[PDB]
């Protein structure tokens, strides 16, 4: 569409493509999660447990919602995981 | 709808959905309660009297009014609590 | 409406809703004076003779006019009383 | 209107509202003078002699022209004065 | 059409004709690529392994997505290659 | 209409309303001069033969010239005289 | 028609009428080349192998193509040559 | 007609009248010369030959052209020039 | 008409009613005198020879034509004169 | 009928109805005065005698003209009087 | 127009008005030639060869060139004279 | 254009006007050499090689690349050379 | 690019043109070692290996990476090396 | 990312690069490690324990946290070991 | 946070990640003590009466309040204990 | 706020949280008092008259002032009492 | 306001609040003659013929002057008096 | 203004405020005098041919010029002198 | 300006104003001389071939340059001279 926002997993950052932003958090999460895995993937095996999405010293975004109508756009938010 | 806000509870800030904005102040404590439970809550048995919202070095928020209309958006305001 | 002041009673700073501003000096004394009473009241026998709003070296301003337009918005005075 | 001014009439310095700034200065010095009688006056009897603004080392503004024109705002001037 | 865009080759940065940006990934990095090559190619021998465009500090996007949805236009993206 | 100015006649430095400075640089003079007048002036009688104006350390500003055009604004210039 | 661009031949830039901007980079160049030969030419003998158009840092600009679907308007581009 | 622009002879700016701006550039040359002879002629005597018309930094536009299809409208040209 | 514009004469500027504005320059320049005369003319002795009309920093208008094809509408130009 | 105007009385500034502006200078000074008077007037004596009409920074206009074909409509002048 | 420069004449420093400073070395030399020669010229008779103005320990500026290309502006340039 | 830079051959140094800093270092040193022998040059019969341009106690500039993209502006760079 | 860093190679110490700094550690050191042997080579007869970058005191800056995100702008390192 | 810290590792200090720092204190440690055995690891048998990081005379960083939240940027922490 | 703080457990120096300083002394001296608890604690079996927080030779410091608003930031305090 | 004082109460020295220091003398005075009695009190049962504050050598502060315009921040006062 | 100075009067020295310092000599003598009465006057009956203030070996300062032009702030002055 | 000075008349050595130093050597000269006078004068019936103005070992300053742009400030200057 | 320099003519030290030193040797020796014969000269008739100024031990200054630019400032130099 034209929404569009950063997810920060570590060391790269994932630009996470968003089209409207029409969605609860989770399917954004998958879409990084996959891009993560896109990036540098090996073999695929691992763990995905993502905590929570975070502005730079914003707290935590309630991890459900409607990302577009708390989050706002084009922003860098990171995230703390495991993963490993 | 466009509105959002900043509550810290203490280490962690949560960062509130605001909606409209269009409220006393109790049901956004209320919003940010849940989310402080929804952050780190083990079993829920704890305490949840907030006492009032501050700006940095900026005075007591009156604590029942339209938020909208007195606070303005996008603002960190901290917590002043008990709830261990 | 958009309009809001600071009042500083004493190490509690109060913030003033101030709705519009458009208002003599009087009520919004009167409502910092119910929220300073809001903020930290007992019984109610005290005293509420604030003297005067000041800027921070700015000298007194003048305790009657129509204060939105002598006084410009969002900004932190303090005041001056007896209130024990 | 939207214009205020700055007078120091020694330790009490005076918040001046100007309204629009339009006018010679005469009547402003009548404002404030009433607002240092405002201030602190016990019974109306002294003087009100006060001779002329200045800038903080900067020199003395004449003192009739329509001072909105010459002066600027919100600015602080000092009051060289007889008045008790 | 009307939109364009920038790819960083290493030390030339070479501007992409992008025409209206409606296309996947892949053939405007052949565009480029086509362009690197006419910039400053010798012999053709060589290889052209070009890993992911990116933002200043802003991560990989994926690479394969309709680039104008994601990306935005106008902007100076970099190549992280091998090419030599 | 804007425009205002700073003339140093000695120890009493002397704020020129300078109205728009669309003039050469006479009048000013006289309008100061005027003012140097204005604010200690027993009977007039004395001379008023100021030979010209400065900068701090800055050079002898040519002393007929359209003075805005020159000169630039909210300035501070000393003048050196006799008119003792 | 409406169009037009700027070419920086060295020391002169070299303004360059562009009329519509409908044709590829070739005509351009020659017209500039035309101009700057227009500018300073004393014998015509010389050289006149310009290499390509930048921006300020922005990279090549493919040197075929219609340019006024790729390039913009109004725009300093710089010109690298030999021509001596 | 409607157009109109700017040619800087010098200390004097000389608005030119440019009435539609149909022409080739020399009868405006000649046009500003002459308001440039109207200007401060006192003798005619002296030399004409303008070199070309400038942008601030922008280049030399060509002088032959019709005016109104390269160059725009109510802008400041200035002019290079011997006419001492 | 509809037509209007601003001559400045020194320190008040006069506002000219200019009607349709089809007049040659020389009118106007009595209109303005005739109101620069009926702002604050004592008895009528005095001299009238304003030499010509300005833009702020923008050079000297031709000072016969047209004005309305010229000059445009509701613009300040001042005016240097003697008049004295 | 659908013009109107704005006087500014010092202070209060008074709005002015104009009906459709068909008029001399004249009557509407007058009903303005009318209504200054009828804004605040205790025992009708006073002067009236208003010098004239002015633009923020803009000069005078002329005291006597059809208003509405000199000046526009919905307008902040101001009025420089006498009248105390 | 706004440009502005500093000779420094000797003892005298001498400000330049440089209008644009659009012209090459030599005319401004005159006008502060003229100027130094405004400040303290008994009866005309003298030299007037300049050397070359000079940075407070900056190199020689070349003597020719379009000084405002070179030279920036408000600068205190010295100069480096014979002249008695 | 807007950029200069600095030159120290020997004693003198020589302000060098840079124009654009569109070149690679050659012409520059060229410009600056005619700039050293327009400064003390007798007749003209000497040397010309000039090994290389320092920072203070910063190292060797390659001495071919496109200046203004090394090296910054408004710097004072020494010359070591011979040309006695 | 913008920018540029500074090897350095014993007792001359090579300033280096780093363009973007984005690229791996490597091509630096060639283009320094270049520069090294740019600055004083006789025959191309010697070695190359040069072991680590340093700050002041600062330790080994790892030897791989991408410089510009560890490695700042416009530093001093030092290189310690064989090359004799 | 932006950010980057300094571990001692006995006699080299090595220097981190840390990117964004988000992370808890073993990474890094993990990085460094890496780095002194990048630094002069003959065969890789030794000991990493390493136990804590400091500040110069100040105390010991607790030893899991966010590093970046605690510790500040491109500080020099020393390393307490043993690792021989 | 931002905020962080030094506490001095004996030869021991125990630096406080604070986050953002809102809180009363108490959680600190816990965290802290688990801190000093976490630096050397071999079985847990010991006494933790910290008495008092101090400057160097600045004064105890009142060992309820807002650490942030009473004390500033970065600062070391030493702690006067029994643990043993 | 921000504002905080030293008292030096004897052998311990009391540091003060002052707030903003908008107070007259006593309330600090009781302040302070507090805290020497929450850094010793055995038994309620002493004196607390505390006669004036002291400058290292520098005298008597008035007792009553608002303190923070007198007196500065961050200052260690010494206290001169009675109080066993 | 923000200045304050000290005067010496015998073994007291007796601190001066000066507000914003501007007034002539006398009305702080009073202030800190008042003061010296404040420190230990029993019954009101003495003198108070203060002579003069001094610096440590400078000189007398004229006892009328607006101090603060005179005199700078934050000064050790002695007075020299009878009193007894 | 900011400018003061001391001049050393005998045993009393009287500080002379200077105001902002622009001045001939002479007025000042005048206005110690009339402190000297005003310090200790019986009836007036002297000399005062005060000969110059000394630093330390320092020689004599010329007794006429512009004392701030020879002399500094806040300096000690003796005089020798008959007065008696 | 702001230099000023000692040279020291026998007993009498001569303070020498400098204004700016931007000057050859030989017009200092003047204005000194100039100053000596203002110190003590009865009829003018003597001798002033001064041979040289000195440092304290510091050897000979050549006695033509630029003294700014050898010679340093505030400095006490001597001159050796016959002018009995």
């Amino acid at each position: 569409s034209e929404f569009k926002v950063t997810v920060c997993f570590g060391r790269t950052r994932v630009v996470v493509p968003c089209g409207d932003g029409r969605m609860k958090v989770f399917s954004l999460i998958q879409q990084a999660v996959t891009r993560y895995r896109k990036a540098v993937a090996k073999d695929p095996n691992y763990w995905i447990q993502v905590h929570r999405l975070e502005h730079g010293d914003g707290g935590i975004l309630d991890l459900d919602d409607i990302l577009c109508d708390v989050a706002d756009d084009k922003d860098r938010l990171v995230a703390v995981f495991d993963e490993q």
